[PDB]
């Protein structure tokens, strides 16, 4: 019993961070196999962060501009090149604690762990979800750069984040590995800002599926609704649109708790035009969506790593 | 900026987690040089959960009924203890993976991270507070038993909770790593319950500092209280007094952002009188109680955001 924000366990990840200094410059890098990752601005220079011309800062760069400490060895730079937005190092010793890994690139409403840095040294793991506005509601301070976000199965690591920079709002942006943005963010110093955001319709639905499956049920209902009815009900409330592949993902849930996803629909339209009346749900009093269909399955079924 | 329930990286934790089998009974085991700790509770049978007397059924088992799986290692065991509820398998092999750690008995209100684990693997990583009423409000199935609590400030495992049982409520019961329980609990089937629990009023005060120190003041007053005024009015809200020792630990988030531990007290009885007229903080709807000064301060710029 028990609902909370759960992460992966981020051992595999921790033995990946190495610390990554050119210059006055310091971050955080991914080692595996013998290549190190990072941002490319790692190379910026406050005056450069304004209007970078980086291929023309890469090209003035050597390999021995590069400081790469793994805990207190240092590894030594061989190669270095661009990849979009993300820096590679090649380095000459192969990270003996390489977990098998793939790159892979996110969709909105995804969630993944991160493995909050400093300085090459992990800090902290927490829970996110990419946002609909491409952003990510992180926790992060000056130098958290290079951190990295992640999901597990099995025992394979899919890296899909690498963050890069902070947005006025206080949230976050990043890369994936591959070094291609999530969002219309570029790595400079310039106006840029977060648009305005949507909450993720799919996710609450989990969400109220897990309450359900924990005990909490105050907000079901005798009604049924049709997709078509309940997405004119999520255009006005700023929630994303449900489609056909949302219900048939949450399939699983509807035939456990015996809500159908319209059904389920039905509540949530419900809880968006009336509020929850002073109640809670799962211990919130506001709808969660950070939750995917799968967070819920695997925390409600115990699937190990 | 931003403020997320951020956990401990749990990796030094995960190289430690194994699982115990005796019987038709399988559970988690923490293995830390050459002895594995787990719930003396491994050993009870499935037809008397109501009473079981461990030293009874612990003189008639040989070590080889003990069966520990390290990932696809079986440890062989070689001898055995029971140290309060806690039982302690001596095994031929010492974990070459042990951290540095300690062992720390904590307080009501103070937080840890949780490793949660099934057949000896890790299944995810959370946050968690030790309520006033002495359980924790886990995320825990079947099987979770033996999995850990725990903190790792400046490098060193202090492990200070291991799952023992799931209460009426659905919240959790434990103990140290010493064997004693948290709270009046034991580690039978009985109709314990836990009692009314209740908001720990210290760690919703540091996060109301944290939202200071990440931009945010729309709740504060022009008001102050005194402490015995400000407790008068928390307990009528099942809140948790505040002490003088609560106070001092405030002092330096107090420092940090200029306001006074008891203006920020009248700031919170104010909270309690009106509700948040839809505005959140740090992105709850409720005021949050699981994150402690030493969170906060842990987690937060070390510059407010004026
Ligand atoms: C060069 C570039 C792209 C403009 C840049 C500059 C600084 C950083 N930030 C580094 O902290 C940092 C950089 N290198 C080591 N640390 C921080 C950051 O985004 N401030 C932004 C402030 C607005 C203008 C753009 C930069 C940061 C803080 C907290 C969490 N995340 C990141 C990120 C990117
Ligand atoms: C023998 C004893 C002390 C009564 C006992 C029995 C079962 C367990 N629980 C094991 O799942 C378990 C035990 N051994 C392997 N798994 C579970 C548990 O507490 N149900 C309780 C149900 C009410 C009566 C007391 C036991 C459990 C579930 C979810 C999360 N946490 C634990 C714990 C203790
Ligand atoms: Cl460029
Ligand atoms: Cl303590
Ligand atoms: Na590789
Ligand atoms: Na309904």
């Amino acid at each position: 019993s028990g609902f909370r924000k759960m992460a992966f366990p981020s051992g595999k990840v921790e033995g990946c961070m190495v610390q990554v200094t050119c210059g006055t410059t310091t971050l955080n890098g991914l080692w595996l196999d013998d290549v190190v990752y990072c941002p490319r601005h790692v190379i910026c220079t406050s005056e450069d962060m304004l209007n970078p011309n980086y291929e023309d800062l890469l090209i003035r760069k050597s390999n021995h501009n590069f400081l790469v400490q793994a805990g207190n060895v240092q590894l030594r730079v061989i190669g270095h090149s661009m990849q979009n937005c993300v820096l590679k190092l090649k380095v000459d010793t192969a990270n003996p604690k390489t977990p098998k890994y793939k790159f892979v690139r996110i969709q909105p409403g995804q969630t993944f762990s991160v493995l909050a840095c400093y300085n090459g040294s992990p800090s902290g793991v927490y829970q996110c979800a990419m946002r609909p506005n491409f952003t990510i509601k992180g926790s992060f301070l000056n130098g958290s750069c290079g951190s990295v976000g992640f999901n597990i199965d099995y025992d394979c690591v899919s890296f899909c984040y690498m963050h890069h920079m902070e947005l006025p709002t206080g949230v976050h942006a990043g890369t994936d590995l591959e070094g291609n943005f999530y969002g219309p963010f570029v790595d400079r110093q310039t106006a840029q800002a977060a648009g305005t955001d949507t909450t993720i319709t799919v996710n609450v639905l989990a969400w109220l599926y897990a309450a359900v499956i924990n005990g909490d049920r105050w907000f079901l209902n005798r009604f049924t609704t049709t997709l078509n009815d309940f997405n004119l009900v999520a255009m006005k409330y700023n929630y994303e649109p449900l489609t056909q592949d949302h219900v048939d993902i949450l399939g699983p849930l509807s035939a456990q708790t015996g809500i159908a996803v319209l059904d389920m629909c039905a509540s949530l339209k419900e809880l968006l035009q009336n509020g929850m009346n002073g109640r809670t749900i799962l211990g919130s009093a506001l709808l969660e969506d950070e939750f995917t269909p799968f967070d819920v399955v695997r925390q409600c079924s115990g699937v190990t790593f």
